[PDB]
DNA sequence: GGAAATATTATATTCC
DNA sequence: GGAATATAATATTTCC
């Protein structure tokens, strides 16, 4: 499982290619009222909180 | 800039940017939580954090 | 201009 | 085991 690029290595796969993102520049999640994109869906979760709702 | 780490070797912008970095070396963890006894670096981030325990 | 806060990003650690 | 939550460091923005 390890990092084809910075030699590091995780217990899973799902936390291994999280962060190869941070070496592809891969930014799956975006936002619905903005349009920064992010590499994991709890970052964006945060960011969207800062968005004043309306419900 | 003039602020350079004294372990590292990156430099700052500013002093207090550098200050808070050189934490991140010497484990000083100025900001401790009312509620749970948990120390942070920084502020900010006894913020995010105290911003979950439920009501004081 | 510089300190402080806020937003950001990467990852370890709980959760489900 | 993937997904969510907490976390730590720093880049950006706000305030002064
Ligand atoms: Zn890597
Ligand atoms: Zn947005
Ligand atoms: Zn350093
Ligand atoms: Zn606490």
């Amino acid at each position: 499982h390890k990092c084809k690029y910075c030699s590091k290595v995780f217990g899973t796969d799902s936390s291994l290619q999280i962060h190869l993102r941070s070496h592809t520049g891969e930014r799956p999640f975006v936002c619905s009222v903005c349009g920064h994109r992010f590499t994991t869906k709890g970052n964006l979760k945060v960011h969207f909180h800062r968005h004043p709702q309306v419900k």
